[PDB]
DNA sequence: TTCATAAAGTATACTTTATG
DNA sequence: AACATAAAGTATACTTTATG
């Protein structure tokens, strides 16, 4: 959970790991400070409001 | 601290300990859910925007 | 023109709800 | 329906700013 990952939605590198979603080590959830949106790495994404 | 303390501002008992201000154990800072204002128990209080 | 303390702000890590 | 996962929410714990 150290490596910095690009945002799949906006492609920025200004991202940060936040927490493991659903108590699962296979669901590392990140945040993209640029698009103000979370994503779960390796999981599916849905269209959420930017902000 | 877990003892519930009355809010010196509005007198309510719906208050909660939150944290030690300034990393000082002598500044236990509480929050009054009623008036929506923080206070440091035993410290000086100032007129702050309620809310 | 510096510092302890009061207030305000923000990151963390959990919990609650939404989605398909 | 219902269940795992995506998203959203929130107590907690820290950091930064304001005040006198
Ligand atoms: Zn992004
Ligand atoms: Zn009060």
């Amino acid at each position: 959970p150290t490596k910095i990952l690009p945002c799949p939605r906006c492609n920025s590198m200004e991202t940060k790991f936040c927490y493991y979603n659903n108590y699962n080590v296979n669901q590392p959830r990140h945040f993209c400070k640029a698009c103000q949106r979370y994503w779960t790495s390796g999981g599916t994404m849905r269209s959420v409001p930017i902000g």
